[PDB]
């Protein structure tokens, strides 16, 4: 249909309206004394919550230029938490921030692709000195203190995470359950991981995870398109009749394809979830062939000549539990035979002896790497569902907080790291006197989340905004305690990752953002 | 239904809003400090893009008349990308311009005719002035250079496109596909290409690239015209049975057949693609015994008498992957035999022996030539699946940029190639005044290419005009480093091809333009 | 009646716009090629003017906010006009720059009171720098040179000044008379000026000139304040009675006093002009004295004993003519006899060999000069009454440019003298950022006169900006000619007296609105 287009800098405060609107929305909520919101369900009573993440998906404005505003800010605020796992509230706080300042300096007629470079110096080099001023939490005591942090003070979890830790190694894979008995069970069993996501958000069966749990899925390996729905029909067939879930990799598929299987899923005949094709080209198959070894299963590839249609239920493997999360894939206990398992092992073994190339050497190892060290397990154990559910939530929060801390380091909580760094930045200097206020508006910006925590504590931000700024290190101000002191020593803390990811997307959505004039927008009806 | 008529200067101020709202959303983002700009998307995050094409796609206007004007100047700008393979931001912002100032001389009196006159012989003269200016880019050298540019600055992809170059000679065809490996691969393997276009722009089944690729398609040869559906039902059963893609050349395809075919491929049973079949009369006939020895097809004519019905899929030609461009066509790895194929070839240099027209000596020229030339093949080499799409992207977008400068040349990039165009014809005079103010106003028009980065940039455009129009020869200003200099050192070139065919075409819009009178359009509901 | 305030940022905005609307209207006639502008006349035809002070003096807005806005700097303007004698656009365009530039940097959250400061620091090295690059205009020839091109380039009348330069010497007083006969008259007679200006603007005879010209009037001697009319009432019937005007100077007026002088002015029955007494305390009675003695009258004080009442014809001084400024006076060829004068300026010339104070003693020594050298009287020759009136309003503006650079110095004209000091302070630095920020503000709203002439002129701004600036010393560039070259060799010249007065009257306006928040003012009705 027609489309209105709105150009300069009404477009400019449009947005910003959006932003402050949904960043109000998400501001909210941060910190420990963060303040309740309330959403509303379609039906029943509304329900209650502190997650930026749950009410950041809420808000979508009336208007569509501030909609938009609001909408791509959410977006780059959600690729944050997707990449680390946490965040959300920090970059939306900060993109507000440097959002603000950035319009209100463009405003004044100041270049503002020179503010957009003025704030990537600013912020890379605030990338650097977080990294120089990072922890490292190799050693298993830091790791069981971040456990016990992230899940609210419980030094049982962060042990768990600890032990499975050690079992799988430094990049090992962990996944999580519910165990019948209350102690806690722990155990490694042959499993994959490889990152790919969903074909469509609708296989999701359990939306509040946003993940797909499947219990004894049938698998079926495909080197090939799936194109028309003819080809899956009879193991469709066959599964029905089992009545077990399915699962599907294959090379791609199609919008028809994936349609009809939305249907069939919706169905609920066949609860069938399907996920690209990882590796790539030679790699591809040979790890789909890894795939086969894993659960017993068969690769159907037209250049070996069998189809789709000629697919028995012996033909395809089989796994004990999948879980399908975004942009991650989960294979737990194979039931393929462990000699074939480890015959391959020694094969992409010699293959690696073999190897010259580096990068095929590291894709052979990290290949057999995943193939050996198999998936850690740990089941939950309490005497209430109540308390299954809500302590493999924090069991889940834990370990992706872990994991990050492990995978970059961890340094102060509660924002003080911003504001350290910030510090440590006062006279970086640009090129010309625009770049200098982009500087500027970047280093008093990243101070924004530290004040929003004073403030939902009620104290003055601007005092305990100095106060920090005059210390060094790692000292700053407990927001839960009201007292000041080493944020490390009273276990305070964020990842270094979660920081670094939310300040650099906040920065890419703010340069993205402050350059834009022109707004094509679709009639308000 | 009833239409609404407007005639006079307020049709021309109507038209003249249209195309200022498409001009400055589409010049917004020219230059390479062009501002980055938001789009509308039903659903999901918007879009942002700098990309001016897309930008010109996602606009049309409320009020019918202005949508009117933004919609015929969007078509020739599309018309010019699709000549070239760029320059749509340009061809827009000299539309603008020329618009701009040829209407306001005819609200001042003045005759259209004459100024459509005089922009016509200024133009003409400044295309002829532009190849006296063009450099040649005939050596292997200034091939890399320019690849390299294009993309961004990346040697590698401009060495690729040099080594094909070499390859498939002058006038060779190059495609771009995903190599498994992270090495590049470069083969050369017999195809064709002929100019063609899709018959509805429905068959896109890639719409981001706005072609149709089909893997181990199967093709279907006919001389007739695709009157009945029933023709088509064996040969759409057969290729059912196979599951693979199908392509259907024929010498002309109904509408009803079109919308049958539409409603198949959007069922998803089988995938289908129809295309024009090229040549003419007796030549159309040979080129299509041509395409039947390299697919090993078999041509179904009404006048041999063999019909569509007694097909086989035996009958049918095969390729190992195909691709349908806007207006062309692209067949790769024909299944038919080499010796048949250089037993045509051999007949076909006996047809050019006994030639005697110039013409059809020509035709058979090039006929033997994209036989026996084949397709180049070039296939991306690196990691990840991310950059296999963004550098076959950058393959694809260098490649049309390489030939279109080794088709005419390339002269200095950066809109300066105008500037010293209309600097050498500061002198030009028309039979009048008003062809003479026509001219003046095309000459200052050009300018405005150059005056936009510049506004762009940040700096002052006036000043850096007036100075790059003081030079002589090449010297101009570069956008990204700010600093003066020669385009051609500083890498910062642009092909004859699309700057000659953006200002012929913005040209011939604006003489449409200015003659105008009347707007009948369909009443606001 | 009720008053309603509006403060913050709406408030800058209206008084924004006020001073956008006044700087246009003046603006548009500035330069040598300044557009026209007609103004409004109740009755009969409205007058066409290219003179800023004239447009300047009509512009009230409607509303009120924006009306202060306006008001302020129109008063600032006329301020600038009263110190030097022209100038008025130039300050009006300087301080709408400012204003601009301020209020936009204000409005990025940016303190003012640096920016008043930065603005400040930046006008005093502009003023200083200015004064660096003052030419020396002691000689007559220069005198002469800048008299002929301050009216519309006249050589006879520079030629005037000079000879009158000469003869009443450095700082002489000089005024205009009507001459009979078509060669120019020169005299010098025992004449007198102080620098005080009229109780009551209606005193003004000739609105035009904003003087009040009497001829033959009887001057009344008072060193006391006039409480009451009935001591006026005796001089008032004999006055009347001898049917010429009078002269009052007095200690003060009070305001029924001057109430009542106004009605019998509107009656005018009686031409009466009230001035307040000049000199201080002992000084006032010793100069007072001075003037009985020119004029033949006789001081009247109480403190001697007698009473106004008991004033005759006889006691009151008499002069040829006499013209009050706005805050000046002057007295012609008193009737007083010269050896009374002269034992009067003996007198007080044994008191300067025994005055012993610095300040008394200069008192005493301006005090003999003004006594001793007179006023010198140049009568404007030529045909016609027109050419009379033209050619006495060029020795008007002549004389004043021509004192003007004789106080201070001559620069560059043109505006091209703010653009050289602009340049020369480049790189003057603040005390922090928002200083900085005010400087560069200061330093680019210097550019807008010569932006303006030029834009006045129809060529390019910002290229004869940059071009100008591009050069030192003097090279600037025509306006009238579109000639560059240097300024003094072409004769476009202005006083350094009238540029220093409107840059820092501008920069004093700027820093004292920039700064404003509250808006008091009456409802509108």
């Amino acid at each position: 249909a027609a489309k209105d287009v709105k150009f300069g800098n009404d477009a400019r405060v449009k947005m910003l309206r959006g932003v402050n609107v949904l960043a109000d929305a998400v501001k909210v909520t941060l910190g420990p004394k963060g303040r309740n919101v309330v959403l509303d369900k379609s039906f029943g009573a509304p329900t209650i919550t502190k997650d930026g993440v749950s009410v950041a998906r809420e808000i979508e404005l009336e208007d569509k230029f501030e909609n938009m505003g609001a909408q791509m800010v959410k977006e780059v605020a959600s690729k944050a938490n997707d990449a680390a796992g946490d965040g959300t509230t920090t970059a939306t706080v900060l993109a507000q921030a440097i959002i603000t300042e950035g319009l209100k300096a463009v405003a004044a007629g100041m270049n503002p692709m020179d503010l957009k470079r003025g704030i990537d110096k600013a912020v890379t080099a605030a990338v650097e000195e977080l990294k120089a001023l990072s922890v490292p939490c190799s050693d298993s005591k830091a790791i069981a203190q971040v456990g016990t942090i992230s899940a609210n003070s419980d030094e049982t979890v962060g042990k768990l995470i600890a032990e499975a830790m050690d079992k799988v190694g430094k990049e090992g894979v962990i996944t999580v359950e519910d165990g019948t008995g209350l102690q806690d069970e722990l155990d490694v069993v042959e499993g994959m991981q490889f990152d790919r996501g969903y074909l469509s958000p609708y296989f999701i069966n359990k939306p509040e995870t946003g993940a797909v749990e499947l219990e004894s899925p049938f698998i079926l390996l495909a080197d090939k398109k799936i194109s028309n729905i003819r080809e899956m029909l009879p193991v469709l067939e066959a599964v029905a009749k089992a009545g077990k879930p399915l699962l599907i990799i294959a090379e791609d598929v199609e919008g028809e394809a994936l349609a009809t299987l939305v249907v069939n899923t919706m169905r609920g005949i066949v609860k069938v979830a399907a996920v690209k094709a990882p590796g790539f080209g030679d790699r591809r198959k040979a790890m789909l062939q890894d795939i086969a070894t894993l659960t017993g299963g068969t690769v159907i590839s037209e250049e070996i000549g069998m189809e789709l249609e000629k697919a028995t239920l012996e033909d395809l493997g089989q796994a004990k539990r999948v879980v399908i999360n975004k942009d991650t894939t989960t294979i737990i206990d194979g039931v393929g035979e462990e000699a074939a398992i480890q015959g391959r092992v020694a094969q992409i073994r010699q293959q690696i002896e073999e190897a010259t190339s580096d990068y095929d050497r590291e894709k052979l190892q990290e290949r057999v790497a995943k193939l050996a060290g198999g998936v850690a397990v740990i089941k939950v154990g309490a005497a209430t569902e109540v308390e299954m559910k809500e302590k493999k939530a924090r069991v889940e929060d834990a370990l992706h907080a872990t994991r990050a801390a492990v995978e970059e380091g961890v340094v102060a909580g509660g924002g003080v790291a911003l504001i350290r760094v910030a510090s440590k930045l006062a006279d970086l200097r640009g090129q010309n006197e625009d770049q200098n206020v982009g500087i500027k508006v970047a280093l008093r910006a990243m101070e924004a989340p530290l004040r929003q925590i004073v403030l939902n504590c009620g104290e003055e931000p601007s005092v305990v905004a100095n106060t920090v700024k005059g210390g060094d290190g790692n000292y700053g101000y407990n927001a839960a305690t009201e007292e000041y002191g080493n944020m490390i020593d009273m276990g305070i803390l964020d990842p270094t990752k979660v920081t670094r990811s939310a300040l650099q997307y906040a920065a890419s959505v703010a340069g993205l953002m402050i350059t834009t004039e022109c707004m094509v927008t679709d009639l308000p009806k």
